[PDB]
């Protein structure tokens, strides 16, 4: 019925990135399942007002990040794409590598095997050619890398317009419109 | 005598981290020596309040963007790196592939040569298959990929603060140091 | 002023390497920063003399191995250099595939995006096509390789003198002189 | 009826290493062919007690390093595997090269070719991308790596027990005993 | 306390090249090791009217080529760099092969496991894949390929200022300014 | 009835090595097609006594450098070969990635597809990671790196005599004899 | 005037197809340049009738195998091709790798360098990993190789018979016809 | 009880090697199972005095090229390797690419990946760069190419004499010994 997002949160800093991205799914009608790492449970408090429990309020549904019998697990489980956000290099890692022991690298896993549209938000600066390696050979496999960069062509007010533009440019990869920013239209 | 350091600026969004690069660089008592590209000047009056005759006047040294004679175009020219703040797609791929028909990317394709430290802020979102290949590449070649990511830890109170720490961090790699920004001490 | 290098020991036999790496770097006036792995401190108890707390006191600075929030975990934090010693196939593969899940392997992550001198002590024989892919790639990455192979025309009276021969070496990687082994010089 | 070893020595560090394999094959009833370089010569006199004429009773036969007639250089000669003890990396890229321009080398391509078990005690640090690329496609090519680093948690009393274990698990990878050192327990 | 370099000599055409590179280090109290291979010799005879001999004489120490237990070929060795000049296309693939068994090449092999600068005038021409691999492969371990190619625009009036700027530009790899030649600054 | 050459200056120094070309073809009685890049020209006013117009007066056939539909951009054109001399790294990498925008890199894209002889005089020190690699692939696509090296075994008296030996040997590969050097024939 | 073709023959068992090599080229009259390694003269004592100055007489020209300065070591030098016959697996390893330290070595380098026909009849059997990889990469390079396997479908009465047909076809790669073997024309 | 070999015959030239490898292995009570191809029966005709029924006799087991369903086309299938004698360009390609559309193919399909002894007397002369990136990877996934070179070093005294002790050779790879060919032991 509803389209299903896997909304996942990792220990990179940007954790509005990820609130706002759930507040722009849920005004989109859209199911979404959270996984919060450990290190992003952290990031959050330290770096906003928000609670994780407060996070886990915007979301219809929640996992535990050590949970592998969670729904999301299986490719046999319906849900219509990923996104990691923000995606630290650690978990790109393991994303890249296979090594899928909790629920945010697995079900990143499952949704490459499955063909399912899977965005990480990897932020990172500078990068090393590790990092750069991981980045281009799981966009090979499938993946695809969004770099929280800044637009500041939007002449921005504040540090929220550019996060906002960020997170609806982020949703146009599942083919869903915020409406929450101005697109390019020339000068 | 003085530091050398090489500042380019290119027609991605950002113009304001080339021209908070200049100042800080200035203030460290650097000798920069400025090219900017066509679309560079662009992008600065459109997102800036600076004229590009402003941001001249940080530099202590101009050479024009098509200027192949400019001093700077030779490895004889004794300098101590280069930085291209914002750095596009366009001339992140003419660095990578050689096509050095400019003096950026000329300058910088004599920076690689030279083993002299050449740091691209390399500013895109989402990437392809095409920008990662071009970045991972390059960075065997020498260089260093720098996506202007915000350090949101910092706790900012503006843009400018994030936009500070970006350019801190940036020459870091050239071993200067600011001052102007918190660096990590824990919690 | 004093310059930081981070050492960390892992599970690998030869706890000893590291302790002497330790007395060394503090009797050339360097600031360390020890990080030991769970598994290095049951090998620093089962073959050497010493007890984990005998060790931590050997450096400047100790951090706890989870602690993904230590200062030396971010790139802002300045360090001159990192050495693993020893360094556990293990933790060799959680540097070349970038999966930094505790301080170690993120703090070496750091140093190899930030350009500075990281030095791998990796033990293990005979070597799989695994453990010689990992330490070809992650030397492309800018780590460097120190098996800890005796130098036997150093003529050694013990087990000692053929350590402090090659902590000698190791720290040569830093430009630092123990001054406490018979460099070569012909017969 | 009896197994064919060759042994072959050669100008790195730790000639002891194959001597004592000498005396541990001859103990285990292996018909040992010796085969040392000029460099080996010079490590052995200068480093141990031994004299080349030493060395050379210790072994059932000798083969001269410039003797590309010597029966090991064949193919149809019967060998059950050969052991290069200490290696150095010049030998090392003889044989990853395929330049088989002394006994050594060509020996050894031929156990290759043969698909005869060939460990190469490569003794260098640290370690150069060159020696790396060797290591890693010499082992594609069907060679063993066996660098001889030290087994410290044996909680040995002397040198002569490190070079024992090493002696030992080198003759492990021809599923030989030598019944002389211990092999790992638990604590 | 003063820095050290080493300064090989292979069999490759240009054996001027590194008679000038040692005067020029000489000139700037760097300390230098020189090693000559066979055909260096024999180049240095046919091309110069040095001997070697003479060449000898302008390096502060020299080394046996197959001395392999000469001081410069241990990594314990403290030195800042090694030059070879000029290179012989065998000699480049001793180093990227790693079959180093003279002196150059076991040195210009303890340069890169050191992490020290290695400079590699690499003289040949045409390039087959070769060559060229080589040259790729062995810069990626950390080599500098320096191919002795002339800069015609300083407006050289002998043969001498056009090498005078190649060893100028060699040298400046290990941070040193002979001061003897004209770097550019524009259109004189 | 004559043999067509298509002699390709661009903007490296070596301008003269591109001016010999064309005098000793023209004394071979090989039909020549000039094209001159803008830098090329630039280059010739500076370090030569000669004017880009008296360079055209040496060639049978000039073609303009912007002139996409001049007869040599076709492969239905009959000709022999090509040679870029002097070859900058740009140009190099303008026919290493295949951005043929201008006469000299279509053309010599054409000769690449028809399978004729191409010969890029490289002129560039020292090489970066990235002008070897465009060198190699380009090598394997077809084309003939030749680095106007001296050939100082002639003994020569001048420049010119070490000029006129390269020229020389870069007409061999198109099976053409100057005579006008001395080939090497032992001491 | 005539045709130069450089023979090199190297201690690979099949020392009589160089001989017969030798022999045709004579007889089509081609100006022949032979070398011959240290162990070609043993081989060709072993298991021929001739001495090696037997086949010296059978070529128009002979340089020494560590005269580097004979006329053939270089580019300069006027030569349609080289054939290595028999050649073994260290000359192929020494071309592939461009080791180039001996007459053979170097001619077959500037063979490759200057674009001219290089067969290399490689005997060894069986084949290693290493042996494979070198005759890729050196048929990439340019060079052809030619496996000495008879041909039994001509129905030979003989060895020499089928030796002659071998030898015919290796000078097929020169555009030569020997004319003294039967090609294939159906049953 | 006894051993098991796969004797496969394709139509390359050498029928003869096949047929005597047929009659050393009966001599060596071996159970050989034989496939011929259908060229491999036409050559068998041309160039031997054996009709394919005299050569079928000889083997203990006959199987037809394109059944599918014999016994040794399983993994099930007791067996202790296979020898493609003499082995086509077009049966190792087969092998290679794993286009396994008739029971020699499949069934060196199988013994690959069940870990078997795989040998191709691979006959082509000269060798493209298909023949040899065939020969290469398949190697790699464990074929051992055995090119059917004459050992001119044994003196023989007729064709029969080398093709013996290619036989014996190649039986060697089994850990067989025929007995019946002089193997090498100095001159
Ligand atoms: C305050 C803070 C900020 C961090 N920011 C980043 C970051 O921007 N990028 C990154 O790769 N790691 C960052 N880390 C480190 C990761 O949290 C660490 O590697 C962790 O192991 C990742 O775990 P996770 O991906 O399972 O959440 C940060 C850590 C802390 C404490
Ligand atoms: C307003 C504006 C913003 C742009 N931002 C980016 C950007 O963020 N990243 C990028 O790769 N290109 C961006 N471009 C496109 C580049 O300007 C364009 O590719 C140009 O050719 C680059 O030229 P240059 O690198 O020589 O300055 C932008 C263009 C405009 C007009
Ligand atoms: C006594 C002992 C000795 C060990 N020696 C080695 C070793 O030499 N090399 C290695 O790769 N692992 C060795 N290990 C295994 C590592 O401790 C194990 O793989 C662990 O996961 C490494 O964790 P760490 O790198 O975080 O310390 C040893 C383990 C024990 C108990
Ligand atoms: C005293 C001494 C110790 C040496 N130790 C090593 C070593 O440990 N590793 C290495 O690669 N080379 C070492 N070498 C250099 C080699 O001997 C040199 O490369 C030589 O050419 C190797 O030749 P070989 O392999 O034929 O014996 C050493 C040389 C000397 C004189
Ligand atoms: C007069 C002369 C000039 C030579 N020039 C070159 C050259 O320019 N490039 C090259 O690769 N080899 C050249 N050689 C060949 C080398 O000397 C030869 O390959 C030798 O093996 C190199 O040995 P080395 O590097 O140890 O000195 C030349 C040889 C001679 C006699
Ligand atoms: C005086 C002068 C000398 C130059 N020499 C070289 C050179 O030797 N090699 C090179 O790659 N570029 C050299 N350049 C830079 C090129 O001219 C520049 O990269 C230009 O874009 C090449 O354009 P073209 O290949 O279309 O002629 C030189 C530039 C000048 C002004
Ligand atoms: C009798 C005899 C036969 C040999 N046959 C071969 C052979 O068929 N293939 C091979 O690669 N090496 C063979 N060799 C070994 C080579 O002679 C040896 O590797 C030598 O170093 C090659 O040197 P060269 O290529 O410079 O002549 C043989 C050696 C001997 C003594
Ligand atoms: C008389 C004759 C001799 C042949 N010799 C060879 C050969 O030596 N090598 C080869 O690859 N193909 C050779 N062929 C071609 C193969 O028979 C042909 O490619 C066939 O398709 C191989 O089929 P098979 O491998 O299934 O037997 C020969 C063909 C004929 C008629
Ligand atoms: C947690 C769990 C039961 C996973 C199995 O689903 P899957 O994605 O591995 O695919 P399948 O449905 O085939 O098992
Ligand atoms: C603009 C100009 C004269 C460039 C030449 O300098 P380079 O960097 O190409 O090196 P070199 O000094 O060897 O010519
Ligand atoms: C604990 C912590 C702050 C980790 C992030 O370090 P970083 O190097 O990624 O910081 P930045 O890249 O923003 O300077
Ligand atoms: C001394 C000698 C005979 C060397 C050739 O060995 P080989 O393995 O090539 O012999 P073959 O391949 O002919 O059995
Ligand atoms: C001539 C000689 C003794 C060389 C050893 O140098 P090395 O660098 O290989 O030894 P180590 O690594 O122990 O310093
Ligand atoms: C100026 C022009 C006609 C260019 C097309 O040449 P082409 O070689 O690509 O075309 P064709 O394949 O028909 O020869
Ligand atoms: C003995 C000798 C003169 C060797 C140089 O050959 P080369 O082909 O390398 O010289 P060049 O490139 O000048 O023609
Ligand atoms: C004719 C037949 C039964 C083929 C299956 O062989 P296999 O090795 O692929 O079967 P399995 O894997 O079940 O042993």
């Amino acid at each position: 019925r509803r389209r299903r997002i896997v909304v996942a949160m990792t220990g990179a800093t940007g954790a509005m990135l990820g609130i706002k991205v759930l507040i722009a799914l849920r005004r989109l009608n859209v199911e979404t399942h959270l996984v919060m790492s450990k290190w992003a449970e952290a990031t959050i408090k330290y770096e906003t007002d928000y609670h994780p429990s407060n996070v886990r309020a915007l979301a219809d549904y929640v996992h535990n990040i050590n949970d592998m019998a969670a729904p999301v697990s299986s490719g046999s489980f319906r849900a219509d794409g990923m996104i990691v956000v923000p995606c630290s290099m650690k978990t790109l890692a393991a994303i890249h590598s296979g090594f899928c022991d909790d629920l945010i690298s697995r079900t990143a896993d499952v949704m490459l095997k499955e063909r399912r549209r899977l965005v990480l938000v990897a932020r990172e600066t500078p990068l090393s050619e590790i990092h750069l390696r991981n980045m281009l050979e799981v966009t090979r496999a499938g993946a695809v890398i969004f770099p929280p960069v800044p637009a500041f062509y939007i002449k921005a007010g504040s540090i929220e317009d550019l996060i906002d533009q960020s997170v609806g440019r982020m949703l146009d990869l599942f083919d869903l419109d915020t409406g929450d920013f101005e697109r390019w239209n020339g000068w």
